[PDB]
């Protein structure tokens, strides 16, 4: 099991390791201050696809099985996060700092991503030393400890305008024990500036209250004093075992990335392997508004992490009660393993439409079908206000389907002036902002073995002569063919146009001489990419494309990275950068879909958004792969 | 109930009625000869929309409950197919000819579906006089009455290259006991003339065998005769009652059109109407290939019939086993009523996915949600070689899914020379031709009542300083909104761009002043519209849209004809004709969606194709309508 997630064993022994050979001290994460050395988190680093391939296929050894772990080194004169192989397990002997031949240069400290103890000390900063210089206006608005809700914040991110920033614009809102804290936004939002590794030298700097900007909370205090601020008062069949899942037709390896979210490795299809990994790179989210959080939001989920950020499965609501459940392990932000119960399931699903049928007249006595039994392999991210449930799908034919279903509680604004050129107003005093949702997924088909070709496929009208009836013409319908050569042919735009048909394909053909491949088909609705001219949008530059083809690369793991979000304006992964011309001509290829949808919010969705519909995502399916309808046990 | 199918008493009350108010000169339909007159078909001719709603809503007796007969005029110097209003049931007293006040003038003769005894008479004559004039090239490529398997013919459509033709490529098929016979081509096709009134003067107008043409088969078979034509050998919590189906929180009639497939009425939810009616128009594909039938293809379903043609739903495969069936009753070419066993199937399904759900941290203790269970109705139609399961699938929020699923087995040309320029090779001497699936539905949305109009809503990024950072930029995301104003405004080029909200809205708004509406989200991936230079495509222009919006008129039921199928070159029915500039503002408005694919058939689809997916078609989900996220029970 070289995929299988390091397990608390092996988590806690890597840890033993740091705290042994580090020789700055280290100090629990979970109680970190900005000048303090800790270990942030530690997982396993997926092992070199060859060697990976040399044990699966030749059965030569396994590949030095080893664990990444992201150190943040700030008690020293210029601070740095890094990346640290260690290995082999059971007993690490080793640790290697892979951050400079990764990134060509040190990763800033200004990346990290903020720590609990961070948001915690933000806080106390917020309710002890800054909130009580406005409570007169705070008991106006809120009844501020006069009897009214507890208050509570809300973060948002990126944090700055350029490079080097770590200010914040927090939310405050009423901490009402329902379903959705963020629905009930006071109209107040404080820009902390918590760059300093002391914490000591934070401040607010600017402050937001029910459309109107302040310097600072005494001035809005004073202000209010002397008559002039008016405030608005807001009311209220098969098997798992370790980590491979086994059935009659499917057999894979699952896991979790703390940061990049469900992953699966090693698919084969009735003993056949269709894909090495097919796995969650980015979920994002791009918010608008005329309030600061809402117009300067641009999300990029890993940041936080869709593993970490995992929440449990609830039985017979999120899975079947019967369906299998698995367990996961991590440490993040803790020096000590944590178990996340039931944080996947696998479990079997009848579409309720048969899969195979036709009927017919009389005496031809063999018409029927069989109903379609899906498997399913799910897990949950809960970020903050969302619920991300992320589904692989796997059918008896061999085709595969991969999809992201939103649900949750969405972020509200105070509502004000314009608000509505940013949304829709869906409450009182409350208005429901403007996003996109976007997510990137790496699907690295081994078509038929590694060496692949890309097909383009489609369809055109050609007039021609009727042969028998010359002086007549007809709109000839056919199809349409031609093999990639470039990456850049095979980087189809947002919203643009894309073959009807697209696939990966080996050298060999089927039985009836077509190339065997499996073509992707995207579904999503998603909003128009973000402008070029962003000084962030390279952070997600994934987002320009529907779909994109390129040479597996051990140097490109991922489209994303957890130290973007801190950064967006200097990316420390630009997917855009893997896509430079090379040949996509029989080579090792990976293909990157994107997948989203606009979602202006309405009344429908308060309390709680719905799962209407059958999600964003893609579908795997084979084509001229097989000779024919392949069996079904 | 003024939405129900005509029963099997009043269709046979219709037809004593027809059969004594049009005297001797009537043939039972299925034995009628071209020169008989005959009554083709009688069902349920819908009741005026304003007649109907006075009733339902106002209390007003209900409009006189009709049927509508289409009669072949055929014994008399000038043929024609007459449309006559027969009324009212239970007794009628009334017979009105509305053929010319619906159409401007008479329907010519050779519009008329071919009847069942004229595909026999078409056999009789291809067996008996035909095929046995090319014995010796029939022994040798398919021993032909040698101990080969029997052989049978397969229809095509259109018939000829202009208006008046009724000339109709017959392919030759092995008849096998399995997979459909279809996808067993002999290589042999026939252009039989049939227009002519006695079967005596029909005869085969050219002949195509395995690549080339010929005049007639005593030309074929002279010619092999004469060693020079070479022969390949080809091998081998509710209730339903009458129309209405009645959910705690769903209410609505349905029911099939003999030709137009099935239909919905009066959807309301939580009591209140959001649709008049959604309904099948029309579902057609487009072939290609370099055999005469895959080259000439342009099927219009209806002038077979998705409801003629639908068949029993099989108990356990297409529906769950303890799912309500209903049946369905019609009278076309009988002159006694059939009962169509298990046409309609209605039961719950969970979609195994939360429909509503949140997690959180520590100590907020109220997290979790609901499993997703939604209403199907369904029904299936089997032309020729497909099954086509129309869905329509009522979820708990108020939102309405409309899909079609195609299944069952396709139809293969013999290949040949530049077959692969059409499509794949599926088998020996196979090759499965390409072709588009296309359907066409009416959703006559009645958002808050009758009134409507159209929203066109998006999203846009408009740079904008940043006001706590004027020196800095950020790409502002925001909303943009546009009231359409005319027809020509809402109608949607397939494949090109549409607002990614469109909704139609009553004048009322919610309680947060946002007009109450629903919008349509169309799912296809429908492969590119016919050019408007074939000299047929009027006839299913409805194919040019991807959605368009125009006045609900008494006088356009229908975006398409039965009688479009056998004369496309001069339509019956125009649907773009309905686009003519109105206004759409304030007005009984109807969406009518085109959904499809494009179908390269593959080795995968053989035997039979399979429904992986979710279908195409639509969403219908409020926005708005509601005040906040609907209750349910
Ligand atoms: C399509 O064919 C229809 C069937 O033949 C035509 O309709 C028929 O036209 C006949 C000729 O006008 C009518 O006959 C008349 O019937 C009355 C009342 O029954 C007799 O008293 C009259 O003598 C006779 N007219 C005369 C003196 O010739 C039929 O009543 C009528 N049948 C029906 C069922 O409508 C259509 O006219 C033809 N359509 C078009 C547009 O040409
Ligand atoms: C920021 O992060 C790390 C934390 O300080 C830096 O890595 C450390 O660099 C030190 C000096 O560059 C190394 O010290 C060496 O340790 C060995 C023991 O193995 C001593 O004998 C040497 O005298 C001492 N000096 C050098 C230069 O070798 C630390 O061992 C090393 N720690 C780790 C885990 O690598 C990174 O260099 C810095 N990041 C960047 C890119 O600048
Ligand atoms: C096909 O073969 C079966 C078996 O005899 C028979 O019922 C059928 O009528 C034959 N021909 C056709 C067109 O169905
Ligand atoms: C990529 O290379 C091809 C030749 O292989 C060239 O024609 C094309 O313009 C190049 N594109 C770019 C990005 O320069
Ligand atoms: C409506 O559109 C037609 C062409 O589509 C144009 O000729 C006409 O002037 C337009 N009239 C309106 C709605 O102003
Ligand atoms: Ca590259
Ligand atoms: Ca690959
Ligand atoms: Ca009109
Ligand atoms: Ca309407
Ligand atoms: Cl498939
Ligand atoms: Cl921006
Ligand atoms: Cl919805
Ligand atoms: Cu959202
Ligand atoms: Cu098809």
């Amino acid at each position: 099991q070289l995929f299988a997630d390091l397990s608390r064993e092996e988590l806690t022994t890597v840890m033993s390791f740091l705290t042994q050979q580090l020789g700055p001290d280290l100090v629990d994460a979970a109680q970190a201050r900005p000048s303090d050395n800790c270990v942030f988190s530690v997982e396993l680093q997926l092992p070199p696809k060859a060697a990976a391939l040399a044990h699966l296929d030749r059965g030569s050894p396994p590949p030095a099985r080893e664990a990444l772990a992201i150190v943040f080194f700030g008690g020293q004169p210029q601070p740095n996060v890094t990346e640290l192989v260690v290995g082999p397990l059971p007993q690490p002997s080793y640790m290697r700092d892979v951050t400079v031949e990764r990134h060509g240069g040190p990763l800033p400290y200004y990346r990290r991503p903020v720590l609990l103890r961070e948001y915690l000390d933000i806080d106390q900063m917020i309710f002890n030393r800054e909130l009580p210089q406005a409570a007169g206006v705070l008991h106006h608005c809120c009844s501020y400890k006069q009897g009214g809700q507890k208050l509570l914040t809300m973060n948002s991110a990126p944090r700055g305008v350029q490079s080097g920033d770590r200010s914040t614009w927090f939310g405050i809102y009423y901490n009402i024990t329902k379903g959705g804290p963020y629905l009930h936004p006071v109209g107040l939002e404080l820009l902390v500036d918590h760059k300093a590794l002391d914490p000591a030298d934070w401040t607010v700097q600017k402050v937001f209250f029910q459309g109107r900007y302040y310097e600072n909370l005494a001035q809005l205090e004073e202000q209010f004093e002397a008559g002039q601020v008016n405030v608005v008062v807001i009311p209220d069949r098969f098997s798992v075992q370790g980590n491979r899942v086994a059935s009659s037709l499917w057999t894979f390896s699952f896991g979790l990335g703390a940061f990049s979210g469900p992953r699966v490795f090693d698919v084969r299809f009735q003993g056949e392997r269709l894909a090495y990994e097919i796995s969650l790179q980015e979920a994002g989210a791009v918010y608008g508004g005329n309030t600061p959080a809402a117009m300067l939001t641009r999300y990029m989920d890993s940041g936080f992490g869709m593993g970490y950020f995992a929440t449990p499965l609830i039985r017979g609501v999120d899975c079947p009660y019967l369906a299998t459940y698995m367990d996961w392990h991590f440490v993040v932000e803790s020096q000590t393993p944590k178990t996340l119960h039931d944080a996947f399931c696998v479990f079997e699903q009848n579409k309720g439409l048969p899969l195979r049928r036709h009927h017919s007249d009389f005496l031809s006595h063999y018409f029927g079908g069989v109903a379609q039994t899906v498997l399913v392999f799910r897990s949950v991210s809960t970020m903050l206000n969302y619920d991300y449930v992320w589904d692989m799908v796997f059918y008896p034919n061999g085709a595969i389907e991969v999809k992201l279903h939103a649900t949750g509680y969405i972020s509200s604004a105070f509502l004000f002036g314009a608000a509505r050129r940013y949304g829709n107003q869906v409450g009182e005093h409350t208005l429901g902002p403007v996003h996109t949702h976007s997510a990137h997924y790496k699907v690295d088909l081994d078509v038929g073995g590694l060496e692949n070709w890309v097909w383009a496929e489609d369809m055109a009208f050609v007039p021609t002569a009727i042969p028998w009836s010359p002086e007549h013409q007809i709109q000839r319908l056919q199809v349409t063919r031609k093999q990639l050569e470039t990456e850049e042919q095979a980087a189809f735009p947002l919203g643009g146009a894309s073959p009807r048909y697209l696939y990966l394909a080996s050298k060999q053909s089927n039985k009836w001489g077509h190339p065997r491949g499996y073509r992707i088909q995207t579904v999503s609705f998603a909003g128009g990419p973000m402008p070029q001219n962003s000084p962030m949008e390279r952070a997600f530059s994934w987002g320009r494309y529907q779909l994109a083809i390129t040479q597996r690369k051990e140097t490109e793991p991922s489209s994303s990275s957890v130290f973007n979000q801190n950064d967006p304006w200097t990316p420390t992964v630009d997917f855009s950068d893997f896509i430079n011309n090379e040949t996509i001509a029989g080579k090792d290829l990976v293909a990157w879909v994107t997948a989203g949808f606009l979602h202006i919010p309405h009344a429908e969705d308060i309390p709680n958004t719905v799962t209407v519909g059958n999600g964003v995502g893609f579908f795997l399916r084979p084509y001229n792969f097989f000779d024919q309808e392949p069996s079904m046990d």
